[PDB]
């Protein structure tokens, strides 16, 4: 299958590591023009060396003001991967104002800002486009101590569909991909304990967790015009978890 | 059907008017003890004349600080209806930082704050209970100029299920209600325009919008032990809208 | 909550036992005139004794032709609970064409056949009515060795929605119930195995299986005009199962 | 993206026309060994001249016995596209036993008969595999005069999951695709009316009906190892019909 991302400008948030990092590499090899947006300059330093030609951008996506002008004129992009996200785990009787606030500020608000920027250009150029929001499996099934997290994720999926519906006649697409645990900095944090991640794996018919590869493949797919009739969706990449 | 809410302590946020008010009234006739929480003291005053023995409470539920302390000693309550909510409607490319910010602060964060309080006592007293979140039909279906509202609403549903699962073993139940347009001040904002309401009404199999009673009847049902096996759900009151 | 079922004619299939018989019983006691339809003769005869006045109708609802003349002339019915159904559990690779056939003509087709008689009755009479379909928890989550069962249920859910859509403008509602296990005839069969139960009880935030009263409550609520704005729904009575 | 379907045994039902045809043509081009199965002989005769190498089977998949002796000798197939279906469009009140009978023995029963054989064969070789179930978007949303057809699909979505759950541990993935109206003779039946097609285009955010590349794009993507973390899923191809 020819995905046809070559020669396309592609913005990727949270590019510093995990799924975003891999997603930028994977996008580079394909011959896309890549803009890597992340929080730790240290990470974007290494990236650009890995994948030459990719414009790095340091910024806290949780900062409206620092983001609006740190990308306000990042030029013409064609495809966007909203993947920067932080996960603050609290049992429900312990959730605090700060946790809540940081999470939605990065988890969803940024998504809205960048998507606003990127889409605004696309429309101006009178050109089609596409966006992928990295949601989650807990975006439709709750997990203990993730009341805020799952709220951002469930929040994300509905935002995805409004964007789809409003941007629809602008020929731009919006989809989300919802993987199970990924053994990233994030993944190698909570689900470290065997029994911990064991009880989770017992719910997955394929009996294994996702890899960056898997979720990157549905992203690439959802960016590609191979899925030109798919928009406002939640493509699971959780090994069947939602099915039972 | 005997709901048996009588003599029960019941908090209702956003009780000043619309579904909140009506939900207060109906809760009164049942013989339950009611705490009506609202922003405008004026709203609470009149209520009290109607429903004597209803402890009114003024506060901005969008204020963590103003809320944590005006509720620190609201006594032992046994039932909760989170209904206070604001609707900030902006097309997707015009969404603002504050619009995002207020909406989530009221429509979601408040819910966790109050619910946190009420639940601690329930757990503390070693007592069963129940919580109702007035979500919405757009919590799972997008509408124009509702990017943030639907995302709150979408958020609320996932928040409900995490609440349900964690408080589950504490014999507390959590459920949401997702009504279609209700001809309240809120409803009487967007759906004032005929053409607007026509296209929406064209979608509803029952060919009419909901009434406050309908949503109130689902709320009482969900608070009562008549639905003691339902928790973490989304009881629609959208006249069939989700079905087709 | 006065539901206002008293004085209305309610047909109840699978009335012989379980949810169907607890449901007959609840309606009788509320002043409803009931037609109880079941398979076992001796089953119908005690109900009538348990509830003087109910009209018993013995027939195999998996038989189009029997059903048609054993019910075709039943008269002006106002409500309807489709509750009859069979559970033939086979591993996917052991599914039989007989199991498929029997399971779908009872668990579903008969739902179309009776719903046609009634609905047509109301529609000709130019009077509102309401229909309750008893689906299941597994209608939205796969369970082992339930390849056909869940599929009937799965088909059950959607048929409700199509029925809803079509009968909507005839002031007739259609909703389904989706309880978790109920330790009835059906329930105390496959899940008598304490390890088979736990496996399921662990996924239930309320940590208990359902009870007949629980889905009868849910049925009556939906048959009632309390819920005059709830159509096309699938009401969980799985104590949080779908939620996590 | 390297699907890597080249050289593997792929069985396609309903390969005679529409999506089944297109899926063979595209599965062939990728160097795959496709066993084409359809009901009208004259169709496979032409396709076979279009795609030299394929191995057609003329048969009525509604027939358990014929199928079971027609496909018992089908060779170690590695992938599977259950596409065969029939649209018997009747208003809910006018639905007939006959139409329900056929619709569910072709659209569903067959899916179950072909799928056992392949799996069985797949498991005996101790080899992984993939299945794709061509469902529909009315599988989750109702359309008038589609009570039976939407039902089959609805059941289809759940079959997919039980299949995905029991087959999961055998390295065999199962997934469904849910396209909107395709302008096949089938879709060119109840969707040819300018007015009937218009009120559908109005609900589709992307503002177009679908063409058979799109669904074939999703099938091939789900059959490929590129999506080996996706199973028990329902990948929509309706240009956002479901989001709003
Ligand atoms: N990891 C898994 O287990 C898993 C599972 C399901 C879903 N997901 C989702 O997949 C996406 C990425 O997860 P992951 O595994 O890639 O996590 P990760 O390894 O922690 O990577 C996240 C990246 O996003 C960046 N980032 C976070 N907040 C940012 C901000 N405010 N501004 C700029 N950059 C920011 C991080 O930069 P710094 O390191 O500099 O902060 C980091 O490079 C998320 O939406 C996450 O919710 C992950
Ligand atoms: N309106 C509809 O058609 C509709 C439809 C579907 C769902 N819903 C939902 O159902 C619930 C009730 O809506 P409604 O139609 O009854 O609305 P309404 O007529 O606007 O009343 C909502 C009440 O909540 C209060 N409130 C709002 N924000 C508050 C805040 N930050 N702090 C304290 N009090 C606040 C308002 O009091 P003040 O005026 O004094 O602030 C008002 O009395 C909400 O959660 C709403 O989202 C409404
Ligand atoms: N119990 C469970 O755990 C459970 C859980 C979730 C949902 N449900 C659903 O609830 C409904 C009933 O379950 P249940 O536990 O009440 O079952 P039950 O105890 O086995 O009784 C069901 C009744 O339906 C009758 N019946 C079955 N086939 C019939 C036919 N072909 N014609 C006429 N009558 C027929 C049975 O009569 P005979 O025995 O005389 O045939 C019996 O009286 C079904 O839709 C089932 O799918 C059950
Ligand atoms: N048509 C649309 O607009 C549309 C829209 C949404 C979803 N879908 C779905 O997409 C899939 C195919 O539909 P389509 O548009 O391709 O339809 P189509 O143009 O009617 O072609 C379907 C093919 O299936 C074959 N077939 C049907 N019954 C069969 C049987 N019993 N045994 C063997 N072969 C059989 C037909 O062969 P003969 O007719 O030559 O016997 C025909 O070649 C289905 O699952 C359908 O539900 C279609």
């Amino acid at each position: 299958m020819e995905l046809f991302l070559a020669g396309r400008r592609v913005l990727v948030t949270g590019a510093g590591k995990g799924i975003g990092r891999g997603t930028v590499q994977a996008l580079h090899a394909t011959g896309a023009r890549v803009v890597a947006v992340s929080r730790t300059q240290a990470d974007l330093d290494s990236l650009v060396r890995e994948c030459p030609g990719i414009e790095p951008v340091c910024v806290d996506l949780g900062d409206w003001e620092a983001t609006e002008r740190a990308l306000g004129s990042v030029g013409p992009v064609d495809l966007l991967v909203n993947n920067a996200a932080v996960a603050l785990l609290q049992p429900f009787l312990e959730v605090t104002k700060e946790a809540f606030d940081r999470s939605f500020e990065v988890n969803l608000r940024a998504v809205i800002q960048v998507s606003q920027i990127v889409a605004r250009g696309l429309i101006a150029r009178g050109v089609p486009g596409a966006i992928v929001n990295v949601s989650s499996q807990c975006s439709q099934r709750a997990v203990t101590n993730h009341s805020v997290y799952c709220s951002t994720k469930g929040a994300l999926d509905m935002l995805t569909k409004v964007m789809a519906l409003e941007l629809g006649p602008h020929k731009i697409r919006v989809n989300a991909v919802n993987p199970t645990v990924v053994m990233t900095s994030m993944g190698q944090a909570t689900w470290s304990d065997p029994h911990k991640a064991k009880t989770m794996l017992n719910r997955i018919p394929l009996g294994k967790f996702a890899e960056v590869e898997h979720v990157v493949n549905a992203i690439l797919f959802l960016l590609s015009d191979r899925s030109g009739m798919t928009t406002g969706s939640t493509l699971p990449v959780e090994g069947g978890f939602w099915a039972c």
